[PDB]
């Protein structure tokens, strides 16, 4: 007969047994403080609420640096091309009757920015509530709720600035801001594209294609190339106003993740705060079920839009069944979650996730509780 | 003087005459159940609420299968090319002083997945409410409300995973999941692009372009082609981690539509449930207006991002005017809606819609009531 | 000790001291009216609320007209090409032993539509509230709240139809509707792309690239070109159902901005209206701080996805500190905002914005109050 469920984050209330409601639209980039002494219609309760500015957390794959460069054309006339040491090149031989060779190569290379592929975007605010001698702080994700015996704080919002798959480019001492690219080259990079010339890891260029053709023109042959000769950096700069900038504040780069506070004050979210002074709220997720967790296996990749899957062994006691969520987390960041009705005893639960880095150990978690160890996922782009 | 309007789905309440509020953030992929006996401060009322998991419904155009293949180059030397039977080919003749022909053709073709263009995305939850001997179930769209005399259930949420225009690729026995492509080729498909080699309907390939050039190189000429030789499937697989996967559960494919439950447990929506035990809510859309409906004509297409327009003849009685919505629906799925202030008597109302398939008969509907017949739209991509 | 903050738009209420709540999901394209006489459990208060249809305001850059055309190939044999007057052309000379010239040129040019790049998208509803002899109307942005002593109206919603960076194409007497393009050419335009042939300002074509190659074939040489010969307009029309249409009503074009009401009746937003008859709401943004404003400088561009930055000199009196927002606005439209904790006396505040046109004078604003003059930003695409 029981059907315990902790996936509901919120409260049941009797509107006549509630004492205070705060309901408002708040600038995303602003904090908010509320302080009041709650008195009886000779004992007072101190209420102190602090809501911090909206933070964005983006799980990314670092793509390395984008480069500007010049495309050079050379003519030579077995026996190797004069330009052979160039990493990025294209050639055609005209031979017989040794050869007579046309070559293209990139040179005057210079890094212009660092690029990051968006894997996941999540917004949150840190919320702290003191009610009497109770003090509790929690990072509340947008579209989730802070729940306590006497106070509920729900945040509801939407933002459409960034999308999964976008590429963020930072031109310099990041902070300040960057550009969003919606069409950074991936499966085909041709010279001229945004993202054309990349160095994924300081060494090794991923060279673009040169889709055009050579031609040979009473003396010496002269080579011509009839494709595009303008680098992607130059083409983008020539129409820079076509691209979308964003600004940042208090940036924090870590491996495969960027967090910051977006200072765009045009954005708002909705905050609702409900307080009951006497009779406790009915916590909708209250239950007597107890969960033990450990990892079993993992497959897939960090830093990947495809992602990974963490297999968890989950033990349920004190309930016949329990509808809940099992998460894949490491160091207080969660990368995926699976809603599941557990049955009493052992359960096997697969959790699909995305994000993290080579050093991540993805743990099986329930609420704030996690397994003793996590598992590493595989590298992407092998 | 009257200005009846049923476009407001919700209630007016006196907060002191309300008995229970449930307010919470719920895991999108989780159900929720609430059961309580409502008692007087010796007669009890059974309250039973069942909210089902979020479902996504996507109106799509089935694009057929994407293929891998190999690009082959041949040299021949009136009188037809040795490779002439290949559906996808490209040739250049070098003649005079019969010809001497260079050819490219695709072969070793193999279907790798089924592709679907997103036309419309809608999320919903089925909500069932028992209050006493009243029992009512309704599919509630995200950002709409369930309304009854004693209970309101509103769902508010946002999801940004899928966008109109995205292409979904399913690699195998769909269920499990798929990939999202944001740049599947449409107006120009070149060999190497995602979507390059398609078969829209099991027969007939839509062949990609081959943008490169041929060249002819003491004996026989040998042809060369200087464009890309790697298929789009291979190029995408080589950088697969650049693309975004999604997972699915309890899939249901129908013609030009896919429905499933997304098991991503990181997503949440907001649920508000308000209950009045005694005095009925004021239903904000209550009215005495009566509507009769029939179709008049249709133009445009199913399976199209451009869409169709259904013209409806709508009769209004019992009101001088009525602000309401007229919808284009078939088999309990609605594909478009027009808000309109009807005037007493006959009205002509045009409803713009998107989606459906060749067998769809788009009917004129108001609320749960529809015309006796619907009209077929035209096919896309003719 | 004080920490005044006006970034919270909303109210604190005691639920037992509130008299009426309206909560509902409203068709985006519908208005809503509520009229009631508020009576004591012999004096009545007239309540009259009018909510107007959702309006979209899009800051854009007008891209000029897109053209259809025909690609013509000519052979000629110092001394200028027969086709030299064509604005869009491509040539290769085959010379020595004067030249023998192959040329391509565009002709039969015809404008097919007007294109606009989306810079910013904002939705709003006009809300008017009469409570007794108080009457107040305000344009309320989605996810903001109307706040007065006796009535709060909050709008919460999300729409995903348009994105920053999309290109809107209007084919004719705009109104009716248009097409959305997610991949309009920017940094590289090749013949065949959406956006290939543009005229930014009635004179001057921005010509596309012709990435293919010429070749020369007992008499006269004949030129061939092996690249794409089909215009972008024709290629798009050939697969028009792949693109997304939208409809419009009561359009209003101004320089670099378009406003309209989207008649898509499938879209809804959420409206909450709370009324207290007797004791005034606690306005969460109430404060005694007083602000003076003037511009100091500006940099950056109108009509640009990169944007501008307006530097404001802001004087704070009557408070030691004040957390608020300073905006960049002109003629009752705001283009950016910065949340800031001002300190008593002078402050320098930088406000990042996007949008506007050459005639815009961006002013420093707080609430409904603005500086006496604004500053012009620079043109984009110079
Ligand atoms: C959720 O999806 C993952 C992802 O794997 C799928 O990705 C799709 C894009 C598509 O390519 C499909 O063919 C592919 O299976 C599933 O994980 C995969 O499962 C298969 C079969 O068990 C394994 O062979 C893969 O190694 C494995 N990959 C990863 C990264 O885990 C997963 O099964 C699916 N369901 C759940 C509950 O996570
Ligand atoms: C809503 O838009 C449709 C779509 O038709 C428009 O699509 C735009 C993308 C653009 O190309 C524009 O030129 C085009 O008209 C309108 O329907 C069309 O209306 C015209 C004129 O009556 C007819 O000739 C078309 O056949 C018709 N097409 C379809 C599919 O119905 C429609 O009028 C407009 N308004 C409403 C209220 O639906
Ligand atoms: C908010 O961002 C703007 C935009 O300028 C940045 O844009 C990024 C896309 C990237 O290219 C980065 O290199 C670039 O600085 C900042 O404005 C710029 O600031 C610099 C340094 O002071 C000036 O040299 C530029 O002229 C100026 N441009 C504009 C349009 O204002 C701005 O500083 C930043 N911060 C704030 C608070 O607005
Ligand atoms: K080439
Ligand atoms: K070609
Ligand atoms: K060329
Ligand atoms: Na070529």
């Amino acid at each position: 007969t029981p059907v315990w469920n902790d996936n509901a984050h919120g409260v049941g209330s009797v509107p006549m047994h509630t004492d205070l409601e705060l309901d408002f639209s708040l600038t995303s980039s602003s904090k908010y403080t509320y302080r009041r002494k709650l008195t009886n219609p000779a004992q007072s309760i101190d209420l102190h609420i602090e809501i911090e500015e909206q933070t964005i957390g983006v799980d990314v794959h670092a793509l390395g640096h984008w480069f500007d460069g010049r495309l050079n054309l050379k003519t030579s006339f077995k026996y190797e091309y004069p330009w052979h040491t160039a990493k990025c090149h294209y050639e055609r031989d005209y031979q017989y009757e040794g050869c007579t060779a046309c070559g293209l190569y990139l040179d005057q290379l210079k890094p212009v920015g660092s690029a990051y592929k968006i894997i996941t975007i999540r917004y949150s605010r840190r919320v702290c509530v003191q009610f009497g001698e109770e003090n509790l702080c929690k990072i509340i994700d947008m579209n989730d709720c802070f729940v306590s015996r006497h106070v509920k704080v729900c945040i509801i919002g939407t933002v459409s600035k960034f999308s999964q798959g976008d590429t963020l480019l930072f031109f310099g001492p990041l902070e300040g801001g960057g550009l969003i690219f919606k069409h950074w080259c991936t499966s085909t990079c041709q010279f001229g594209d945004p993202g054309d010339i990349m160095s994924p890891r300081d060494k090794g260029f991923l060279c673009p294609e040169f889709p055009g053709s050579f031609r040979k023109k009473a003396t010496t042959p002269i080579c011509e190339y009839d494709g595009n000769m303008v680098s992607g950096y130059k083409k983008v700069m020539a129409t820079i106003d076509s691209f979308q900038s964003f600004n940042t504040s208090t940036m924090h780069f870590t491996d495969e993740r960027i967090e910051w506070k977006d200072p765009d004050g045009m954005l708002r979210d909705h905050i609702n705060i409900l307080v009951t002074k006497d009779i406790d709220f009915d916590n909708l997720g209250e239950n007597p079920c107890k969960i033990g967790l450990q990892t079993s296996s993992i497959e897939g990749a960090w830093g990947s839009g495809v992602g990974f899957t963490l297999t968890c062994l989950v033990s349920l006691t004190e309930c016949p069944t329990f509808l809940t969520s099992i998460k894949a987390c490491d160091k207080a960041i969660c990368y995926g979650a699976e809603s599941v009705t557990l049955t009493r005893g052992q359960n096997t639960v697969k959790v699909s996730g995305k994000g993290g880095h080579s050093g991540s150990t993805f743990r099986c978690c329930h609420g704030e509780d996690c397994s003793q160890i996590g598992l590493h996922a595989a590298a992407p782009h092998l």
